[PDB]
């Protein structure tokens, strides 16, 4: 039980959530600290990297009041990126990288549409009864309607820039908004920048692994498609393939509206649309990470050496000329020298 019991809602309307709307796993978790914003420790934590849930924010407040109608009438008639796939694990390819990997053609298709028809084709699969699966994923820009820059400029920024100017983070670069269907899964990936996971509508089981654990995790090669991914399928893990996936230990947590969640640098994520629990909306928040410091303390941080790994295969892949000759060269360089 990483979650831990399900939290109650004011007004004694019970159970927001109850076990059964989870997936099953094979690997353990602990709680993610729920957390006030005014806690020192919800403070300790950011400053640290770890994860942390902050429960009263009131980051995206205005947008609590978001469901499909209100933005249908309100978003513009901006595209909205709609990503389709026939099971419930959306598996995202990185378009610029699929000339390396000829040998692939995606599972997950990308669909720019008006949000009006994302809506209409969402309900047309609920009575349709289809198995297909939508996500909508759009940066959110300024083609958007008048009131929902009104909602915008309502957010907490007063807190959150505080907490960019803290940090020493870099500056804000996309607001992502992510409405999804219930069941829908992201599969477990780690990002660059430093999150503030902002949820809006519904409940996303958001279990998180730290960088140490790179290798239990067997992130795709950084030339592929699905760089950043994990290759380890989470409903079928190929013990054989990926052994210290039995050693994986991850973070676990449910956020709900109003709830933010940081999702530090370089943690991985897997983030679930709770089963029969509706439509999902969130808000992200991306800042690129504080620079490199001055003086390089030893010994390194989880995270730089996977920084490190990464611009190994990027390096390798340009000298050799080939993205597909960077794996032969890494087995000749160890092989009976360092294994
Ligand atoms: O689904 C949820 O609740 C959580 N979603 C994520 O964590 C998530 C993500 O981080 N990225 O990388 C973006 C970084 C480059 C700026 C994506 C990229 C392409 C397509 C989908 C995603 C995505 O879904
Ligand atoms: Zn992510």
């Amino acid at each position: 039980s990483g979650s831990g019991e399900p939290r109650e809602e004011a007004g004694a309307l019970g159970p927001a959530w109850d076990e059964s709307q989870l997936r099953s796993y094979s690997f353990p978790t602990r709680p993610i600290p729920r957390l006030s914003q005014s806690d020192p420790r919800a403070e300790e934590l950011i400053e640290n990297e770890e994860p942390v849930v902050l429960t009263d924010t009131n980051l995206v407040y205005p947008a609590l009041k978001w469901d499909l109608e209100y933005l249908q009438e309100n978003i513009g008639n901006g595209d909205f990126s709609v990503y389709s796939a026939s099971t419930h694990k959306f598996l995202y390819y990185d378009e610029k990288k699929m000339a390396n990997f000829q040998n692939f053609k995606p599972r997950s298709n990308r669909e720019e549409m008006k949000f009006h028809e994302f809506v209409e084709k969402l309900q047309d699969i609920q009575q349709r009864g289809g198995e297909e699966r939508l996500y909508l994923q759009q940066t959110l820009n300024d083609t958007v309607g008048r009131k929902i820059v009104m909602d915008f400029l309502g957010f907490n920024w007063n807190w959150i820039n505080k907490q960019q100017g803290k940090r020493g983070w870099g500056q804000l670069t996309s607001n992502l908004l992510l409405i999804g269907m219930e069941g829908n899964v992201t599969p477990a990936h780690y990002d660059e920048q430093q999150n503030f996971f902002a949820q809006i509508k519904g409940y996303k089981r958001c279990i998180l692994f730290p960088p140490d654990q790179f290798e239990c995790l067997y992130p795709y090669p950084v030339h592929h498609p699905c760089d950043r991914q994990s290759q380890v399928d989470f409903d079928n893990p190929d013990y054989e393939r990926f052994p210290n996936f039995q050693n994986v230990v991850g973070y676990e947590t449910v956020v709900g509206p109003g709830d933010v969640l940081y999702i530090p640098m370089y943690w991985w994520h897997h983030i679930e649309s709770l089963l029969n629990g509706g439509i999902t909306i969130t808000v992200n928040f991306w800042y690129k990470g504080a620079p490199t410091p001055k003086r390089i303390e030893y010994p390194l941080k989880a995270h730089q050496k996977v920084a490190i790994m990464r611009n190994i295969e990027k390096m390798l892949g340009e000298a050799l000329g080939n993205p597909q000759e960077v794996g032969p060269l890494l087995n000749t360089m160890i092989k009976g020298r360092y294994n």
